[PDB]
């Protein structure tokens, strides 16, 4: 029973082709959804009531459009998400942390616009996890971007949106001083011909996937939910070709915005990347993650990398990981195994950080400290494996692999664990 | 000799790349494609598009199969449509540059128990009036391809059946369905009902590979381009969509409302035809020449051997062309199955072979009406020259190119055992 | 280039020029061979035990150690020849040879004592020289037996009785030597702890133009399932007369290698002839020219592929820790083992470092040289009050005799195989180290 | 059938992983195929004997070796003219007559840095009695294979150059010295006392390598079956390296003292025949076919994208020969550098081709003799069928086989660009 579920059959294909031949629609998927979703915050979504709803549906990320509306517009939006998301902090083994990403306005006819200097000073004032930086062109945009967060919002991640020619040429240089990269397909549709925009989306994504940063897929991807209960052919095949193409995560803007169907977009959106991901050929993608990934003498990297071949190999339920900032988490994340990354943590901001990273399941720490460290770690760890077999994640039996550091403080992870559970 | 310029078109360095993860890495939205547009386009035929005059634009737009969708519209209806179809395709019969043949395919109005009284009277209707293809609707048994191809009565047997997957059965029992039919629609209209909405990629992905592995023609189709019945433009989902049908290895690409009913039939041929040549360029034929060929049994068909061998001489020299001699279409088929990058230009007599070849990727028909040779070799000449001039015309060929030409040892069908390396003088 | 180019400034152009590291980085197996340098050195300790065969030519204590210094792991009896007491005075002068450097435990080298038997002759059980020449292995505390002729899996029973409830301990190496034995190969090994292609006996058995085929066979068979198997007979032949073998033999010993033998053989070369320590010096430095030319890229995917899915935390770990290895180019990893199966579970994935196997079992420190890669080391020492403090000093003490040995360096990464609880069968544990 | 697939190792051929193919190699499981390795056996006192070199043909020697070492002008010359005669006594069955070439193994620089007096008397002497091939001795650089070759003279333009790589310089400057060359030999001997014993295997192995990388010919020598100078048997390790030889890549592998003076000259060319059809069987064609491939360069030459889709058309079908029409040898080569499992079976009228090709793994020479038939196409199937029926004699064919046949589209040397599927009959 075990091997007909979750596209079992189709995963142990010898050759791609042979892959496709066996997938089956009656092959359920058994893992959680590993793709994020954000949701694009607006009148239709708005209220506390409304956001509890999206946030039982599968919203991982809220993104506030800064493109309209003011401030004040903005702060209750901040206000009522946050409202929603400590509605159910009640069970801490079950909450589910939701990040905020301020989308700035862009450049215009302009370097960094004077709105964007005072909307990113907003998003520091007012705690945003991440900033989606509109019309990014070259390095120096990005500069400017992390310049204005100035030295308190230090953490704050942020996802250079490519949405021109320039961006697309300028990929690399851009990539390499952003957290991540979104694929702002509406206006690289309009900039680039229309035919053109899947090979930057596959490009893009592939090199993220390749650097091992995150990537996120958007726009129009169940556009005709705004007004129909039901998206079209086309737009599921495009939410599932993204999680296959390996985007990190998926967005709704005006089919959450100002649809009439907001929250069954989410679930729409849950549905599809859960059945993607149990269609992802994981033999060829770790092997060529892992070919392409270059050798390291930092033992985070090293760690990872034995991590998560042990959970290939022990068909394991899931990497419990203990992280201060995410790092560990998203370097087991780019080997894109398919045992869940639990991310056990005490920062709020790095459990909602990580959702930007495919396969990352975090967990909230808040339980008190144990007086050895030693026993904190394991605490902590027995949480994870705790929130695992409650969420339906772990089962009596199962082998986990347990990533943790010799020394307190970030940046010391050096140590991976075969654990039975119960 | 071919110069740093043509390693910079058709996404040539994204296929000398060594992983599939690298291939991606190296698409370029700068590498413009070079080749001819290889999926062939199936646009519906309705009120938006039935005019002679509509119906030459949507021809030099792209369009290579007309669908006539029996759901609607009487035999009197459906017959002034062909009539339409076969006047505008003839009007360009006098320019060989524009001239290219359009096969007609009776899209069935569907089964009740058996195959349904109306169903046996369009296909009778589909018999008299020369219709090229079937796509038969709610397949869902091996039988149900029998008693189409039973209707198609003592006159049909030629007429090739595209069995439409529409529900949890046909895909069930997918595999005895394909064996009995020439090929696959995946109808997702229906399958989206039929079935959860977030599985039909699934079915979609699962059809194409067995279809890919069969050697037989698949058809993508509903709501690729669905915004584009109102709008100019269509969405970055329907984009995405066809480009994703053309890399998941379907053969035709469908239009059902986007040419029958809406506002901008032409533009959406221009558009599938567009993301086509696009998504053709960027597939990574390294991994999927290898796999094809794994895949494959051994065979002892002197038809089958050639066309593996054609196709890797090919890849070898980055032929612009495969000139094939056919009679019933097969030999370009087989040629076809391994995915050459090489454009197949079939030389027929047949007009009906020249018509259903669209069907399968890559095909390019070309009908040769010339008197036979008295010496065969000669007769056989003339249609490779005919071939290779042809080519020259329409941008495949030009002077010092390489083509790889395949014949048979004697005339008839199913004698295909030759491949020659010729060089274009 | 972009796989290794921070690697390569950090470790320097130089690093990547030696041990074939250019062949190893090739894409292809034809790209690999093309690549294959005799100008780059082999810097890795060998890897790939010596068996040396003792008799009149090696069997004085002074002699002995030379051929300890030289390389032997493995002393072997062959009990077809000699009575009871020559053999026991040969395993008293190997021991007393052996023990002759245990002054210094950071770098003393166990060496494993295996018993040859006669065979079954013309008969079709155990002969009853075996089972005396058994019981007498079992009486002098033989590592391994060398069963000859094993044809079928109530073979190994028959020589496993015969050793008694005493020797439950001693490994069994199964002699593959004719017809049977190799058809009823899956068998045989199923119930052994590991095989020898016995090719002189073998050669005369099947046809010569044959024997390859079984030799590529049971090894590839061993290898995955992850067994030791021993390649002999006629190695380096020539060398019983001559100071330097011919160009057929050096090719033999290589081919060996590279074939994925975990150990290779001297039978008349050291037991009789002229040149026994420049034969063990020769095997020594074919074997660690050959391991550098194995090609791990696609070896260790092959093992992967291969190998079934597996619920043994020791075997999760095992792999967990060799994927580390190859990641960081570490120089060792360091494993606890009591009975030497953690060290064969790291050993069956080929590692290119090397595997420092820290035991307090003097057995278990000679019967892992059966293991490619496995480099024993004896510790003395009584245990801590803490179990965790024991565990730290153990893997402290291979850190130090690593780095007294030339197997670790400052700067170096190393790969550290421990468990969560005292005694066998508990390894779950990987650690990435900095040494200091 | 069955039976078919249980012998020449069909079980491992099909294995997924080399690992595999390992494991599932059978000591029953017999060689079917015709032994492709050439064997080069060096004449001397033990060799010289008409009748005994009558039986060292029919055991399997390919290539009669004159150690220009030893010897005088005169006693070579005597060497020749005993090959010639017990070549020519089988010439009165043309169907199985076999060609056996004769090379010239030079005594070498000695002391000296360029080419040495004896050398080029030596060499004078091997044109004037048409010797097929030369063993060039301790080959440093590209200017000792030029200066070779200016020795050979106007008259011995067609005489093949194989480089002896004996020393760290000729390893070190090996690419340069392989350009130039025809093929190499790795002259283990003199490199074992030049270099480190123990690093003799990775010069062998890489020099192998390289060689099947440029399709040139690589011959393994010294010391194979040493012990058969005076035993009737080898050693362990002697069949191990003759086996390891062709599994690395060799092409041809020799024999020296066991030919030249040992007691079992025959026993020993039986010997290398008997391990070589073995080892051949035991070659993993899957992943050797697919890197051969990747690593060719693209090429424009017809011949070149002729013999790599002949090839893939071969394995598809099984074929059991690929028949090829040659004027020079060339068309074989590169069939050969393919490493087909398929016999490449020649046709030629050139007798000097015909013996030089057996330095290509898997080419087995035939020497049309029947002057030119009238009309060429009749010329060409003449040869064909003379191809067939010298196989169906030899056992390489019978009815119900498939063979693919490579010819050219003209007369002479450089035009092959044809491959036909044919049917035994
Ligand atoms: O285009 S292919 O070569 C192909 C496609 C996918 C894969 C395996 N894959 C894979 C490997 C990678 O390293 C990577 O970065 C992304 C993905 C990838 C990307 C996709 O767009 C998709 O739809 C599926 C995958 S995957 O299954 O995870 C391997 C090969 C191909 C496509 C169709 C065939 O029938 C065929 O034989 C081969
Ligand atoms: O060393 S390996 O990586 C290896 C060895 C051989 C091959 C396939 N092969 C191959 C491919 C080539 O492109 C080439 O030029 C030479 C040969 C080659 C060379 C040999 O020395 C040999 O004994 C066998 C082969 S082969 O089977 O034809 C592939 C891989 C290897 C060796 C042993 C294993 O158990 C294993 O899993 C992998
Ligand atoms: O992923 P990060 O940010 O590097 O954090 C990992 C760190 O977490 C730990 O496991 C636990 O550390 P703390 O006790 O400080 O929470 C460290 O040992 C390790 O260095
Ligand atoms: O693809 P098909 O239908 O088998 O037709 C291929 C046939 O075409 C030819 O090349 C030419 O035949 P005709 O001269 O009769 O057209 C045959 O030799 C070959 O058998
Ligand atoms: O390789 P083996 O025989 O399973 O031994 C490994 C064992 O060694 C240890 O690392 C140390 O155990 P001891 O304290 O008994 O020496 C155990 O935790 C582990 O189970
Ligand atoms: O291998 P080579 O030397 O290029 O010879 C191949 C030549 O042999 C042929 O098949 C037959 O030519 P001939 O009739 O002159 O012998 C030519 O068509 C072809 O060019
Ligand atoms: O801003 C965006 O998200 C876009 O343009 O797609
Ligand atoms: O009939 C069709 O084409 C469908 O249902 O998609
Ligand atoms: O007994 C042996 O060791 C043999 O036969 O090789
Ligand atoms: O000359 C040779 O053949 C050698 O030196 O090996
Ligand atoms: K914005
Ligand atoms: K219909
Ligand atoms: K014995
Ligand atoms: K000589
Ligand atoms: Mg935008
Ligand atoms: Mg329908
Ligand atoms: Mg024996
Ligand atoms: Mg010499």
């Amino acid at each position: 029973a075990f091997f007909q579920q979750q596209q079992l059959p189709a995963a142990m294909a010898d050759t791609f082709l042979e892959h496709l031949c066996l997938l089956d629609i009656d092959s359920e998927p058994v893992a959680a959804r590993s793709t994020s979703i954000i949701a694009t915050i607006g009148p239709a979504s708005r209220s506390v009531e409304r956001l509890k709803e999206m946030i039982k549906a599968g919203m991982n990320i809220a993104r506030l459009n800064f493109s309209h509306g003011s401030h004040e517009y903005h702060a209750e939006s901040i206000a009522n998400v946050r409202e929603a998301v400590e509605s159910f902090a009640g069970s801490p083994l079950s909450y589910r942390p939701v990040a905020i990403a301020l989308d700035t306005k862009g450049p215009g006819s302009g370097g960094l616009s004077e709105q964007d200097v005072r909307d990113l000073r907003f998003g520091v004032e007012h705690g945003v996890d991440i900033v989606f930086a509109s019309f990014v062109r070259k390095a120096s945009d990005v500069a400017a971007v992390r310049a204005a967060l100035g030295p308190e919002g230090h953490g704050i991640k942020i996802i250079s949106k490519i949405e021109n020619h320039e961006g697309v040429k300028r990929f690399d240089e851009i990539l390499e001083v952003s957290d991540g990269i979104m694929v702002a397909r509406g206006d690289l549709g309009i900039e680039i011909p229309a035919e053109k925009v899947f090979l930057a989306q596959k490009m893009m994504i592939g090199r993220c996937n390749l650097a091992g940063k995150p990537v996120v897929c958007a726009t129009q991807m169940l556009e005709s939910m705004i007004t129909k209960p039901r998206p079209t052919r086309a737009e599921t095949s495009d939410v599932a070709n993204a999680v296959l193409d390996g985007a990190d995560c998926i967005m709704l803007s005006g089919e959450t915005a100002k649809g009439n169907f907001p929250v069954e977009a989410v679930k729409m959106q849950h549905a599809i990347a859960r059945e993607a991901e149990a269609a992802v050929y994981h033999r060829q993608l770790f092997e060529e993650l892992r070919r392409a990934a270059p050798l390291s003498r930092d033992p985070t990297e090293v760690t990872a990398i034995g991590a998560v071949e042990a959970a290939f190999k022990c068909c394991a339920a899931a990497i419990i990981v203990l992280t201060t900032t995410g790092r560990s988490a998203q370097l087991l994340s780019r080997y894109r195994p398919r045992a869940a990354v639990i991310a056990v943590t005490r920062s709020a901001q790095a459990a909602r950080q990580v959702h930007l990273c495919r396969g990352v399941f975090p967990l909230l720490y808040r339980e008190p400290p144990e007086a050895i460290w030693a026993d904190d770690v394991d605490r902590r760890v027995q949480f994870g494996i705790e929130s695992g077999k409650l969420r339906g994640f772990l089962r009596v039996g199962d082998l986990v692999i347990v990533v943790t550091g010799w020394r307190p403080g970030s940046g010391y992870t050096n140590i991976m664990r075969v654990l039975s559970i119960s």
